[PDB]
């Protein structure tokens, strides 16, 4: 609805992440996140960003 990015997790423990302007590449954007969910990073390898409404993965 609202102009904007917003990158939802699926705990509702966390807030959404909030962007406003910039450029970001999608492994900026999955460091950003996997800092606010506290993964090992070990384990960040595993993970990636994924869009519902258009049924496609961003590449890295």
């Amino acid at each position: 609805p609202e102009p904007g990015v917003e990158v939802t997790f699926y705990l509702l423990d966390r807030e959404p992440l909030r962007l406003g302007s910039g450029e970001y590449t999608a492994e900026e954007l999955c460091i950003r996140a996997a800092q606010e969910c506290s993964i090992s990073p070990l384990c960040h390898n595993l993970f990636a960003l994924y869009d519902e409404s258009t049924k496609l993965w961003y590449a890295p």
